[PDB]
């Protein structure tokens, strides 16, 4: 084999099987060929930065990556070495996971991964009846399936969780059975076990936890047996401590904004209280504020730990814990001051209660209609007006620098007062005569109306036009979205529950073969669906 | 939505505002809202401290309700 | 033709730079109508730095609508 | 805006070539590095005996069928 | 503008003997489904005169494919 490091551990048999020459593969076998032959060199590993091609090391997984089944049948069942099927590479990947490493979501490659994937479950289930090689897990601690949820691979999702196996002593590999059939309506139930709940790798919490690079984690959860459970999820559990929370936070802000608004107006804090009711409901409110402004900071803090975002996730994506978070270290600020003997505490105060009140937005999830409007709103903020402020403040600053420029010893005759002045157009209220303090009147109008036409005119007409293109591509990526936001909300409340609940665990214990290999049966935790056809009587 | 918006920002102006004019969430609430069609003063007042806090909420205030939010009800109901 | 139908950006800073030298011209011609011509370059200027919006994806698509705006529905709209 | 989506990107595109040719016309350091891809042997046997060095640009592709 | 014929020439390889000189594309090695290509580009990138980004990125905007023409696969990677 070779020796060096770019194509170490690379074999004869490596290039029969990979040129698809089954007559040398047959005779290299019969010649005492190593089936499990490591070729580990930097060709052989994913290495993004140089070419290669990646397919578990092996040559049982290189003759499932390629599309040959029939060097996969050889290589278990010849007589000279069978392969050994639950074999790992250094990086502990299966031919399964290196199944799901192949897989890109495109339609052939979806078909024949999936084809193989069938295959070579059948003739491990046939060879070991005992041996279970979706349980086997990577270094990574990864089973095939928290892979392919991972990874993004729908496909095999798509495949895997409403697999069906329509043979004797195979119908304990389906995860979907078919309980009753009465005319064209029929019960199916799907298995579950590690979507709901396992030890570490549950596929919701693979999904919902994902690093946002993941290319289909929007479509992911559109998988029926995922989409059906957390509907069922949500309407059991979660939707009334959903909507118990947002009330609490609803009170909490009307503490708050009634503790701010009656705040004294006297210099110097600290104030003293006063011996009297309003001002015991006062600093009673200003109280339950800070405590939950400090409650909300350590949930950040946490949030922060248990995720660990790498600086770029931790802007890109989950927003609403950084709002949020922001707001508390806003309140906290306000804290410090007040006891400062600063009045710059009001100044820190009024931006956190105008950052609570907007970030009662994030309780639109929930609510079908308006959270897809929250989504809306998020992704416009995101992209147009970005793009748009952007420009706008490019147009702005030159005008007002070229105005004031020409103003001299006036009012204005100063940046502030100017770009607040030209400001005031884009809101329907620009003077256009405000000042006289110049010289060159032409100009100055020529500068204003060129200003006008460009802003007012053109560019929020145009950031309307870009708006209502954008709202016509994002409706299903809104729909998308906001079934995600749904989704973690779930496994967050399911995951604190604060109660030792174990009623949020659904499905029930129901029998779904009881035939495993061996004489037991199998209660699997199934979720019953039920389903009309008028075709295929 | 935009109430959300109008009243959390009224009351921030409120809160900010001390022994003023308007002083009073109803007179800022109908302030700010003037802002929607068109007739936002953006100066309506002076009793206060930290200038800069107040222009900065009213900015924020416009641009979150009057450039997007209205707009996008424009292209929604485009949509429609 | 092909002088103004493409190369709008050369164009601009082109008359930005016309502007600047006009700007100078006047001034050392002891006329105060250079401010008059300054102030349009800084202007000019300040708008220009949108063409440095192109080499980004998202933003210079952006510009490039403000452009074929320009020519086609602002000039209509306008007359 | 409905109708120049596809044609911005392509001015977008286009545009920028413009910017790359004009950076290296103009390089004002005298650098030969902007000169890129490597002097590659393509085929080796030219109609005569010759190899041909053509200064080739590699592209890596992947493809499900056609095995 | 001939984007067509650009399309033909710029990736034309040919799988015969005293044929193979005349191909601008040529395939370096082919493991399993991935393989790597040369793409040739001779007054592509430069030559004396009328280096084909040149000719293509200067055009006289009346050219009908102008816009179309660099989205050829070795013209639009070699760009990036
Ligand atoms: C089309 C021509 C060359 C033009 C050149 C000048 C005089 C200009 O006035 C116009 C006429 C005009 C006047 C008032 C309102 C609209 C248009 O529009 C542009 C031109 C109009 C613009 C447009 O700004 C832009 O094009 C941004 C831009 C987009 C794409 C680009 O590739 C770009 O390269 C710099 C710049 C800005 C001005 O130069 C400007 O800032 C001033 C003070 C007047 C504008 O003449
Ligand atoms: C002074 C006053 C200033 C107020 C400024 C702020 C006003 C807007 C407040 C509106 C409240 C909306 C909200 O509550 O949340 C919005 C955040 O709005 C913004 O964009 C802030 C722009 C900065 C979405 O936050 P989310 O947590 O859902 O992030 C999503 C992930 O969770 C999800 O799983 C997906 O990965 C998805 O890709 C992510 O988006």
């Amino acid at each position: 084999s070779y020796t060096d490091s770019y194509y170490k551990g690379q074999t004869a048999l490596h290039i029969a099987i990979e040129r698809r020459n089954m007559t040398l593969v047959t005779l290299l076998v019969e010649n005492g060929a190593d089936v499990q032959a490591a070729a580990n060199g930097d060709f052989f590993k994913k290495t993004k930065g140089r070419p290669g091609f990646y397919f578990g090391e092996l040559p049982l997984s290189l003759a499932a990556c390629t599309n040959q089944l029939a060097i996969v049948k050889f290589l278990l069942q010849n007589s000279w070495q069978p392969a050994d099927i639950s074999a790992r590479d250094s990086v502990g990947n299966t031919v399964l996971h290196a199944l799901v490493e192949v897989a890109d979501n495109t339609v052939d490659n979806t078909k024949f991964v999936t084809s193989m994937y069938n295959e070579i479950l059948i003739l491990g289930a046939k060879l070991h009846p005992t041996l279970k090689l979706e349980e086997i897990t990577n270094r990574k601690g990864l089973t095939p399936l928290a892979l392919a949820a991972s990874s993004g691979k729908i496909g095999v999702l798509a495949y895997i969780l409403q697999r069906e196996i329509h043979e004797p002593e195979c119908r304990h590999l389906s995860r979907k059975f078919t309980e009753w059939a009465y005319g064209p309506v029929h019960s199916s139930l799907y298995d579950l076990s590690c979507i709901d709940t396992c030890e570490k790798n549950s596929v919701l919490e693979v999904i919902a936890y994902s690093s946002s690079e993941t290319p289909n984690r929007h479509d992911m959860l559109l998988v029926e047996p995922l989409n059906r459970l957390l509907q069922d999820k949500w309407d059991r559990f979660v939707k009334r401590i959903f909507y118990f929370n947002f009330f609490v936070y609803c009170l909490y802000m009307i503490i708050f904004t009634a503790a701010a608004y009656y705040r004294p107006v006297e210099g110097l804090p600290p104030y003293k209280l006063k011996n009297t009711v309003g001002d015991y409901f006062r600093v009673t409110g200003e109280i339950l504020s800070v405590s939950g402004g400090v409650y909300f900071f350590f949930r950040g803090i946490q949030y922060f730990l248990q995720r660990r975002p790498s600086l770029k996730s931790l802007f890109v994506d989950s927003y609403s814990e950084i709002l949020f978070f922001v707001q508390s270290l806003f309140m906290l600020v306000s804290v410090v001051l007040y006891f400062s003997q600063r009045k710059e505490y009001v100044a820190s105060m009024v931006f956190s209660l105008a950052m609570g009140w907007t970030n009662m937005l994030y309780y639109t999830r929930g609510f079908q209609q308006m959270g897809i409007y929250a989504v809306m709103i998020e992704k416009m903020i995101l992209r147009d007006l970005c793009r748009f402020m952007f420009v706008y403040l490019v147009f702005l600053f030159g005008f007002s620098t070229a105005v004031v420029t020409l103003i001299e010893d006036g009012k204005y005759n100063s940046l502030y007062s100017t770009c607040l002045e030209l400001f005031k157009f884009t809101i329907g209220m620009g003077d256009l005569e405000f000042t006289e303090n110049y010289d060159f009147k032409a100009v100055f109008i020529i500068l204003l109306l060129a200003y006008v036409i460009l802003t007012y005119i053109l560019l929020l007409n145009m950031l309307i036009a870009l708006m209502g293109e954008t709202v016509n591509k994002i409706a299903q990526e809104s729909k998308n979205i906001w079934k995600l936001q749904r989704a973690i909300t779930i496994l967050d409340t399911e995951k604190s529950f604060l109660k030792c609940m174990r009623k949020a665990f659904r499905s029930g214990k129901l029998l779904q073969v009881g035939f495993t290999p061996d004489g037991k049966d199998d209660y699997r935790w199934c979720f019953r669906v039920d389903e009309v056809n008028w075709t295929t009587w």
